[PDB]
């Protein structure tokens, strides 16, 4: 009637448990092509379950288990941001855009490579890894003061709860709500009595903001990561290459990205996304020009308000294309 499992043995399988789970579940969520069938990832699932019955103080707070919701807070502590969240510089023109451009090489005195991404239209998050491990989660709030939604940001799926490598990086992104998600909860919230969301960035604003985890886990959320406080601990050199190794290391980034030789190349680029704006099923608000390389970032450095090394392209409100 002795239990098999020792406390070494069962912290050891825990571990090889989580960390089969935690890739799994990437595959699942974040690549979209799971290399296991549900019948697997369940099983070895309920394994982890019974061993954190069993062993309790087994439990960490990223284990897949974590992820469930259940917890109810009190208030949300504040977040500091360390390192500021600042915003991007707008333009509306092409003027806009070939002046920036103009302003970029007399700066730099040479051409400059662009990396171009969708401005993703949600709640700007910061995601903070200790040593690859997920440790706090982040409203911008102002951009120097947010609110820690932690435990919220582990039921979002997308959300890694530990990297690929042991490093330790802040990681800013949007988290959002798919359009067909949001028009569904408003018919859900309607039918409840409930008052209905004026578009989707206040339903996931509304959703990461309820204290019970319970209800933020019924919500459906994703995200995309685009960048980092403090690129230190990062291989990259340019911020495409960024975009790749946040890819590789566990996050979910935007396959819509392209790196522009010439402004005339972020131009089709612009007017090629306006048009597919509408076939997306996340909410854009514009197209994000960044200087590709770090090295041309650093020396282009920020004025008292923004980066001197990008712009954001702003479209029409998402309300003026239907
Ligand atoms: N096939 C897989 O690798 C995989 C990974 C994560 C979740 N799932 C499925 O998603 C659902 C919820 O699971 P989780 O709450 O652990 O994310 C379950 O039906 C589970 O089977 C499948
Ligand atoms: N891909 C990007 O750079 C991007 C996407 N979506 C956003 N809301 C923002 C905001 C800043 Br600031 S950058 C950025
Ligand atoms: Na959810
Ligand atoms: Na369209």
């Amino acid at each position: 009637e002795q239990q098999p499992l020792t406390l070494t043995a069962a912290t050891t399988r825990a571990q090889e448990l989580r960390k089969q789970l935690n890739q799994y579940s990437h595959e699942y969520y974040v690549k979209d092509q799971p290399s296991v069938e549900d019948y697997v990832y369940d099983r070895l699932y309920k394994e982890l379950v019974d061993i954190e019955t069993e062993f309790p103080d087994l439990i960490t707070p990223d284990s897949p288990t974590q992820r469930v919701g259940g917890k109810v807070l009190s208030g949300f502590e504040k977040a500091p941001h360390d390192i500021p969240m600042y915003s991007l510089n707008d333009g509306f023109s092409k003027e806009d855009i070939f002046a920036f451009d103009e302003r970029v090489r007399k700066a730099i005195g040479k051409p400059v490579a662009y990396c171009c991404e969708l401005k993703i239209d949600g709640l700007a998050i910061s995601l903070r890894y200790e040593n690859g491990v997920f440790v706090r989660g982040a409203t911008r709030g102002d951009g120097t003061v947010g609110e820690n939604i932690t435990e919220n940001l582990r039921t979002v799926r997308s959300v890694p709860m530990r990297l690929t490598e042991p490093i330790s990086v802040e990681v800013r992104g949007e988290c959002y709500m798919p359009k067909q998600s949001f028009v569904a909860l408003n018919e859900e919230r309607e039918e409840n009595g409930q008052d209905i969301f004026a578009n989707p960035r206040n339903a996931a604003a509304g959703s990461l903001r309820q204290l019970d985890t319970k209800i933020v886990a019924k919500r459906n959320l994703n995200t995309f990561l685009y960048t980092v406080a403090d690129f230190g601990p990062m291989k990259a050199k340019t911020q495409f290459e960024a975009l790749e190794e946040l890819s590789a290391i566990g996050f979910r980034t935007n396959p819509e990205r392209q790196l522009c030789q010439s402004i005339d190349e972020v131009w089709a680029y612009i007017e090629e996304y306006h048009e597919k704006r509408s076939t997306l099923p996340y909410e854009i608000d514009g197209i994000v020009i960044k200087v590709n390389e770090f090295a041309l970032q650093d020396e282009l450095g920020f004025t008292v308000k923004a980066p001197r090394w990008a712009i954001a392209y702003k479209f029409p409100p998402e309300e003026a294309e239907t």
